């Protein structure tokens, strides 16, 4: 088992049988409160896990520092698929990347890997995020160091 | 069935077989997302219902209008009891009242009444709330109209 | 304002300026607990609203009675778009339909209509749902009365 | 920082400056989804943390192994106090102990310790739990090993 709440690099992921293109994971465990009326992880927990991943990822990628001159990040769309049902206390790793970016918005892809006796993808997801100016003047361009990290870490070509 | 999300006065409560001392009720219905892994409303949903109740109630009692000037409401303590399990789709009424008050703080009591062939109290609870000046500078006295409404409407004797 | 938690037919929807193809709505109000750290309805609340809609809709459409010989309904995928941000206490109507069906699965589309000074669509959504046999023997065909309701109420051609 | 989601014994607690009487801790980190509309951990998240804690704790104390045979755990009451606000990403340790017990029921006490430059108790709480036979037929006596563990590990004098 890896440490929880700790960025996992590609090396650690491969050791856990989590394949490319994933380079950044975070591990957590299922909580009782995420279980629905028949004892499965509810469909929105997965989306919450992906949203939790985004916060530190987007700081590590130099998109935002969440401070006063940072862009406000706004979700435009999400999608989530449910490949295998999960239950109480299961350990998992969330992987997320940037798959595509534009001037003032970008797309991420996500997966949830259960660490059982087998490593198994239980869910995939995506999100489209827009950057807005906190002063209401409109869209805010992704910082240049963010564009650079997306290229050098996520391997997204700028073209 | 009374209307939902609408203050229900004492006479409406008595018609629903909800007794004294309750004079202010709000009706809603159990959601699927509130159910725990065995099909019962989870223990925190009750406390959320009591919280929801407090917002319109404290405006009705003249404590706050929730404007930019108004006091900050700070929760210091809650208790909740679980008298009967509730499942999917049950209608209920939340009742609440102020039971004590001093200068800048007060205690409320709550109950949950399941509507149905017979009306049944499924839970009781309490909260202690304090009032602070929004600008950080001190404690905020319960408005005079609040103190009076607590005495006349909630039947509290004095402080 | 319409009544809450009460199926709204096409007539009522049109009166609220909610256009075709919508024929079935349910009204509710935003709760404090659905608000995220900056005071907007969080992205998963919308998905919970759509899931809440499904439960009674699928019974009204004769897909399931949620009993022992009913299919188990399993979500395969969802998508949600966020068109306008929402805040505390806003009244809304959720509309949902079946847009397409197959033998053992179907697709629904959803929208959230805010009832403010203007009626405004704040979000759209979709879901793909599969029917499984509660005894584990695999997929379960959508009942014939369900197929019929989809055609006659949602206006989905079986072709 | 200790490991997360792992029972932390008394010696680990003292090294984190968490005092007697606590001997059993579990660490986690605040999530974005736990934050209320002003950026603070919402009052119910604490109670959820205490609940999460109880599950491994009651297995460690020999009350239940959560098998098909094991007792049903029923919550009758909780209290929670709010001593200091918590924001995004704070690490914490939950401590819990049994404080009293009788024949088929017991009372637990809990605290939340924010980890940081200095360790600070942000909340205290309590729960009353009863044990029922899973087959519906009666009340379930606290196993003898449970009673003994409560006396020796949690320092309870008798019943």
């Amino acid at each position: 088992l890896p440490p929880y709440h700790t960025p996992l690099p590609a090396e650690t992921l491969r050791a856990l049988s989590i394949p490319a293109p994933w380079t950044f994971g975070l591990a957590d465990r299922v909580r009782f409160g995420e279980l629905d009326a028949i004892g499965h992880v509810n469909h929105t927990a997965y989306l919450r896990w992906y949203e939790s991943f985004r916060l530190p990822f987007l700081k590590a990628r130099h998109v935002t520092d969440y401070g006063p001159t940072s862009p406000r990040l706004v979700l435009k769309q999400v999608h989530c698929t449910y490949l295998a049902e999960m239950g109480m206390g299961e350990d998992y790793v969330i992987t997320g990347r940037v798959s595509n970016f534009r001037t003032t918005s970008f797309t991420m892809e996500f997966a949830c890997w259960r660490l059982g006796d087998a490593v198994e993808c239980t869910s995939e997801g995506s999100a489209v995020v827009v950057l807005l100016n906190r002063d209401g003047s409109g869209r805010y361009p992704i910082p240049e160091a963010g564009r650079a990290s997306f290229v050098t870490e996520d391997g997204v070509l700028a073209a």
